[PDB]
């Protein structure tokens, strides 16, 4: 009853249904495994279909702190209290958790994207104003019966809480272990653009962290990876020549509809470090899923897209573009992140996007850059 519980899409995000308060207020609330705070919009706002009304919650507690939340997009302001939480296609609890209530917000709603409010699924570690406000994951383990551990399938998808369901993926599950309990920190050791590897000391791909984010769209990275990254897709799709202003994301690229070519663009891999010394395996993403569609009436004798790997000055952000098609279970029990091929996987009918391993480094060095 799980199943197929997300709509959205990489660009505006994915979001379940959460009820809030007593009587029950429905909301529709952003996934984001990038950060730590559950929050609410809880005053008029133009993008704002609805939004939290404490005055008729006869549970909610004010708990008389503001706090406020910066993103890579986005920032607001709220009041902090609790109230009690459910989640309708989930798992059938009530616990009482920590919800901010946004009050002023700066381009962080985002207009038609049907959500009004963003549930922080990462550790206290990162959470404002600081890691003594629990994270509502946190309160629901502690409440209920519920097991430490949640998977993501985004596509619409699914967020199956408590467990992993076995219909979502095919083939093996592969686990990262997870470096450190604040993002959901992992270990990128080598990076691959059609088969090729980007020969960089592999602390680069993770200055100054990596993390599975989401809550933003693209694969970020930082600035040399992305420099060398970019080199490499274009070489690989030279056949055709774009304008620069396509590889920073700052201008479309379309074809006349249904010609779209695929093909000339290459594949990539990401390895990510395994549970065992020196090995790691791959999950190779595709360029159907890193060239993001951009849906537009307008344009739409043509299929346009953006490029959706971009430049990051705060380490890489593992974002939807990278997660969709594959089945990601955040498992916090055992401290580590699962990956495999999702039911809903793109591919063509030369390519498939794919997680496998194990391969092995003979280079001993640690891939961290702390
Ligand atoms: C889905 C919307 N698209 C979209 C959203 C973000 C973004 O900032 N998403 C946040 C949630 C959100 C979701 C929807 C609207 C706003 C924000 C995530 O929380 C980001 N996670 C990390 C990187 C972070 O900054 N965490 C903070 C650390 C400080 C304490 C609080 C958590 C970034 C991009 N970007 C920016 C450049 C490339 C890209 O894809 C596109």
């Amino acid at each position: 009853e799980m199943v197929d519980n997300l709509r959205g899409k990489s660009g505006q995000g994915y979001y379940v249904e959460m009820t809030v308060g007593s009587p029950p207020q429905t909301l529709n609330i952003l996934v984001d495994t990038g950060s730590s705070n559950f929050a609410v919009g809880a005053a008029p706002h133009p993008f704002l279909h609805r939004y939290y009304q404490r005055q008729l919650s006869s549970t909610y507690r004010d708990l008389r702190k503001g706090v406020y939340v910066p993103y890579t997009q986005g920032k607001w302001e709220g009041e902090l209290g609790t109230d009690l939480v459910s989640i309708p296609h989930g798992p059938q609890v009530t616990v009482r958790a920590n919800i901010a209530a946004i009050t002023e917000s700066d381009k962080f709603f985002i207009q038609g994207s049907n959500w009004e409010g963003i549930l922080g699924l990462a550790y206290a570690e990162i959470a404002r104003p600081d890691d003594s406000l629990e994270p509502f994951f946190d309160s629901l383990v502690k409440q209920t019966h519920v097991p430490n551990l949640f998977s993501l399938q985004l596509c619409g998808g699914s967020m199956i809480i408590g467990g992993i369901d076995h219909s979502l993926y095919t083939g093996s599950l592969w686990y990262t272990p997870i470096r450190r309990e604040w993002y959901y920190e992992v270990i990128i050791v080598r990076v691959e653009i059609n088969g090729q590897d980007l020969k960089m000391d592999c602390k680069e791909y993770n200055y100054d962290k990596s993390i599975v984010d989401s809550g933003t769209t693209n694969l970020r990275l930082p600035k040399k990876v992305f420099e060398a990254a970019v080199k490499s897709i274009k070489a690989a799709s030279s056949t055709e020549k774009f304008p620069d202003g396509f590889w920073l994301g700052e201008q479309l690229v379309c074809w006349q509809a249904g010609t779209t070519p695929w093909n000339i663009f290459p594949v990539i891999s990401l390895y990510l470090m395994g549970e065992v010394t020196q090995q790691s395996f791959r999950i190779t993403i595709l360029p159907q899923q890193y060239l993001r569609p951009v849906e537009d009436v307008a344009t739409s004798q043509d299929d346009c897209y953006k490029f959706a790997i971009s430049q990051s000055s705060t380490g890489t952000v593992m974002g939807a573009v990278i997660m969709e098609g594959f089945y990601v279970v955040f498992d916090r029990a055992r401290k580590r992140i699962g990956f495999a091929v999702s039911a809903c996987h793109v591919h063509d009918e030369f390519r498939t996007a794919a997680v496998e391993g194990p391969f092995v480094t003979l280079d001993m060095e640690d891939c961290g850059y702390n």
